[PDB]
């Protein structure tokens, strides 16, 4: 049951991030000269999953795919198809996240949460429906339904970490996606739609305007409460939002991090943090996506990202570029020799 | 000859890049999406060492280190031995720089440029004196000196272009460095020493009043001649300054790319544009240093780094962590499917 898996998330570790501290203090280097890279592995030693230290074993990214009915609005000129097309191409390996994950040493789970297409050989299903409603006129879909899913994909992210994944990075694959995110953040910060609503994948600057209009009656229409997550997910959201949620409510049950992506998984993430606060210490932030949106949704989430690309591609790809460095905050803390073996002393 | 070495940089080849970025264009994705990396990647593309495209050989960081006889004014609050000290840790592979190369699967390459010790074995040496001049009461050293270094060093990084290596870190390890580095950046940009004057390696806030006014004191004292970056470099920069200077112009003289570190590297990278304009298209930015200067000395080179970490530790930690990126956008390049086989057609 979901209020189990949420009253069961644990606190972070402060004995833990105390004693890494106090290692990182003395190593070879001005303290606190290596800023971000050292708060970085502090945070990651008060995770209950990685045992007390910094650390990264195997890798993983989740890929949430999934169609929304609200393409019928005009909303994406990417056609519908490519969801299910993109989603095949990932089992190949040729995807931007692919490529990415497997420079970063990462492996890329590609899960069907509701892609309007036949079944892929090859993509884990988890399939709730053919595409979700179209929020521009009703809800996304059901409690009930956000619920199980949430259920669903947090218990498949715990179980990996019985495999042996301590590092997870999050990402969706859907046509029109930017649409639900939007609505999502608006919701969720009070912003208005215009603030909020993007490009997406290349919409021509004349259609932006419908784009904000859609975004506007979902929320007129469905009323959801953003005091509830799950109340806002299952209206205005989409299966591929819920499925990101998922992912961090799982990983953080689970004691272990999570690495967002862009724009949908800074959406995703706002919900997770309002369905359980506790959430929070286990989200490690990417990349600064290039959506519109961003930086509202970031100020929201308290979250500074690590990498500026300019990056919009969605697929989890910024959540792979960012393994190095996660990778390289743990390398620092084991690696780097120590001040007082030089005879070295610096002021505090 | 320096004169021959600046007349033979070569331009960037504007017919590779217009190859790679058509080839860009018809990946697997919305044209632009992967933002930053994209331009990266034809960026890389346009290098003559480089071979027409995006590729990544061997890596190289080179450590430039050197005391600083400023060091007399007050301006640090290392003991002067750290340098030798750290220097040969360096060849231990304890340090921050040694850590983060090892991660990015680099090689560090420690040059003493001018440390005010005995020579250290395991230490390339190019020592030109045991520290420089006290820029606070004269000239770091003379022209020639400089000339003669910048000579020097240039050669021994293109001599390594012949031994596989194809992406160069700059790095430097000196106590009191962020002193000549400020005034360098003040006469280059012509701001104002208070505006350019940070903390360096923990320096007290009380404590800064007095860099502020050795900064002005340099300054006046030299006269440097903002339009001779040579004549900067030698009056009040230091020896390591213009090693990293020289790794620049060998690079680009080798028509290959080199990471920048942080502040320092910011320094000599705006003299090397000073003395050859043709350097700056084979300069790619890593980090966005917390020394307070950055941003103004950024702004004149026209760079917005990747990397947001907060870090000021030096020794090219921030060269090395950028490694990856400039790998990913290789990988990206090379490894990614295109729309055309997969039959997805997307408006640019
Ligand atoms: N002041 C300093 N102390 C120790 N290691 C360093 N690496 C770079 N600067 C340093
Ligand atoms: N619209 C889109 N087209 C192709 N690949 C994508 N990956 C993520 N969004 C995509």
């Amino acid at each position: 049951t979901l209020h189990a898996l949420l009253r069961d998330i644990p606190a972070p570790d402060a004995e833990a991030m105390a004693r890494t501290q106090q290692h990182i203090d003395g190593l070879l280097k001005p303290p606190g000269s290596l800023g971000r890279l050292e708060t970085l592995a502090v945070q990651l030693a008060g995770m209950p999953g990685l045992n007390g230290t910094p650390q990264v074993g195997e890798k993983a990214v989740l890929v949430m795919c999934a169609d929304h009915g609200v393409w019928d609005e005009g909303v994406a000129v990417s056609p519908k198809i490519v969801t299910a097309i993109q989603a095949a191409n990932m089992t190949r390996g040729t995807t931007g996240v692919c490529v990415l994950a497997a420079q970063a040493g990462a492996k890329v789970h590609v899960i069907d949460v509701g892609i309007d297409a036949e079944p892929i050989p090859g993509v884990v299903n988890m399939r709730v429906a053919r595409g979700c409603g179209n929020i521009a006129v009703g809800p996304a879909m059901s409690r009930l339904q956000a619920e199980a899913l949430l259920l669903e994909v947090s218990r498949y992210t715990c179980d990996l970490a019985q495999r042996g994944v301590t590092l997870f990075g999050v990402g969706e694959l859907g046509m029109a996606n930017t649409t639900p995110a939007a609505a999502m953040v608006s919701v969720f910060t009070g912003s208005d739609a215009k603030e909020v609503v993007g490009i997406g994948a290349n919409l021509p600057p004349s259609r932006i305007d419908n784009k904000v209009d859609v975004v506007r009656r979902a929320i007129a229409i469905n009323q959801p409460n953003p005091r509830d997550g799950i109340d806002v997910l299952s209206k205005v959201g989409g299966f591929d939002l819920v499925g990101m949620t998922g992912v961090m409510l799982g990983a953080a049950r689970c004691g272990l991090p999570v690495l967002l992506d862009g724009f949908l998984s800074y959406s995703a993430a706002l919900a997770a943090c309002q369905i359980a606060p506790a959430v929070r210490p286990y989200l490690i932030p990417s990349h600064f996506s290039a959506e519109k949106g961003a930086r509202i949704a970031l100020a929201h989430l308290s979250m500074e990202p690590y990498l500026h690309m300019a990056m919009r591609l969605g697929e989890g790809s910024g959540a792979a570029l960012a393994m190095p460095i996660v990778e390289a905050a743990c390398a620092m803390f084991h690696n780097m020799g120590e001040l007082a073996a030089s005879n070295i002393v610096l002021p505090e």
